[PDB]
């Protein structure tokens, strides 16, 4: 269905100002103006850097399928310009990357919201499995904030993130949605932390030893007992006796309704 995705002509976009920027690239907000209409539209406008060496026309089939996503909770690509590099266009999420709004917000944020993220990413996560999408790089970083409870799945279809690696994909490149469950337990913890680094201050290399030994991240001091308990079936060494999607929808969907039984925060009780 190619209609979904809009082939970008240059004058069609403008970068105004810079999001962020890493080895991967940069990403600018700015506006996309199309041709034949009256509009300004704000996005985000990711360029890719330059490679050496897919052709075009595998490029635009990947895009394509990011541009078919059709969930409240994933990011869709709406257009891509295709010169000596790939921008890739979409909506801008004003809020930022959920990490960073954790981290900013820690004092701020009530049992209900991290709840209902929760639920959100599942949900996300579950339409990217019917898709029979495999995410790779679940994290944080890797949800944005389009408002404070409205937030959405991005870096699907595009250093190894160790930390967010299911064992069988740092010893044996095995990448599944059960696989991603295990990215989804471990984002969660993130953000029952307000933003904490997993195993900070640990080299890569030795986070499989620590998952070999039976050790896992920490409880969160908010998570009563229910919480992290989901959040360390996310990390069985069983790929197939994690949680499947659809359950943790439902599971945290039920906490999001008492949100006061299942988390402790700052100031209650
Ligand atoms: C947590 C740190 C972080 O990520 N900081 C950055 C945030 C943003 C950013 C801020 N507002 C945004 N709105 C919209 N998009 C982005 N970023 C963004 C991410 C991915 C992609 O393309 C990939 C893709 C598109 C569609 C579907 C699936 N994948 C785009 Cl186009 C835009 C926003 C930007 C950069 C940030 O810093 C990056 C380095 O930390």
């Amino acid at each position: 269905n190619q209609a979904l995705l809009r082939i970008l002509k240059e004058t069609e976009f403008k970068k105004i100002k810079v999001l962020g920027s890493g080895a991967f690239g940069t990403v600018y907000k700015g506006l996309w103006i199309p041709e034949g209409e009256k509009v300004k539209i704000p996005v985000a406008i990711k360029e890719l850097r330059e490679a050496t060496s897919k052709a075009n026309k595998e490029i635009l089939d990947e895009a394509y399928v990011m541009a078919s996503v059709d969930n409240p909770h994933v990011c869709r690509l709406l257009g891509i310009c295709l010169t000596s590099t790939v921008q890739l266009i979409m909506q801008l999420m004003p809020f930022g990357c959920l990490l960073d709004y954790v981290r900013e917000h820690k004092d701020n944020i009530g049992s209900q919201y991290l709840l209902n993220w929760c639920v959100q990413i599942a949900k996300g996560m579950n339409y990217l499995e019917d898709r029979r999408l495999v995410h790779r790089d679940l994290a944080a970083r890797n949800v944005l904030v389009k408002t404070p409870q409205h937030v959405k799945i991005t870096d699907f279809g595009l250093k190894v993130p160790i930390k967010w690696m299911a064992l069988e994909s740092i010893l044996h490149r095995i990448y599944t949605h059960q696989s991603d469950v295990w990215s989804y337990g471990v984002t969660v913890w993130e953000l029952m932390t307000f933003g904490s680094k997993p195993y900070d201050g640990i080299p890569a290399s030795e986070i499989s030893s620590i998952l070999e030994k039976g050790e896992r991240l920490p409880q969160p001091p908010i998570c009563t007992i229910d919480v992290y308990m989901i959040m360390r079936k996310c990390w069985m060494i069983d790929a197939d006796s994690r949680p499947k999607f659809r359950e943790l929808i439902i599971e945290f969907s039920k906490m999001a309704r008492d949100p006061q039984r299942y988390l402790v925060i700052q100031g209650d009780e």
